[PDB]
């Protein structure tokens, strides 16, 4: 209800796409962010799509952002978090793409917590 504190179950609202698009494109603009942009390209690790089930990138997390598919704060975080799961689950941590997810993730965190500070009915 309008009365209940904001939390990450709270239904997002058009609104709160407004912090939501902020978030997301402050990702899409890091410099570190570029292993994660688009759908890993097959050509680039040819086994990557039988070892990755559930592949996770920001243009798709663009696209469902468009359509409004969130509908509560703990799925928007659940595929970021997919994103980054992916990576250090398929690479070494030693790889680049590995230091990049630990950067862009912290980075993540500390913009949602921005946007959770600032987040009203
Ligand atoms: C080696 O460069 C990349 C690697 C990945 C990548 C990311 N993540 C998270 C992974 O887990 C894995 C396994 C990979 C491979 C993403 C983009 C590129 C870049 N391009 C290379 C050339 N390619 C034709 C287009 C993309 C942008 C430099």
């Amino acid at each position: 209800s309008t009365e209940d504190a904001m939390t990450v179950l709270t239904p997002l609202t058009e609104k709160d796409y407004e912090g939501l698009k902020r978030v997301l494109r402050s990702l899409q603009a890091h410099k570190m962010a570029w292993p994660f942009l688009e759908p890993v390209d097959p050509n680039d690790a040819p086994d990557y799509y039988g070892v990755i089930k559930e592949p996770m990138d920001l243009a798709t997390m663009e696209e469902r952002v468009q359509r409004r598919y969130y509908e509560k704060l703990t799925e928007f975080v659940a595929d970021m978090t997919k994103i980054f799961d992916n990576c250090r689950y398929y690479n070494p941590s030693d790889s680049p793409f590995y230091q990049c997810a630990e950067v862009l993730e912290s980075f993540f965190v500390q913009k949602l917590k921005g946007f959770k500070a600032s987040r009203s009915h």
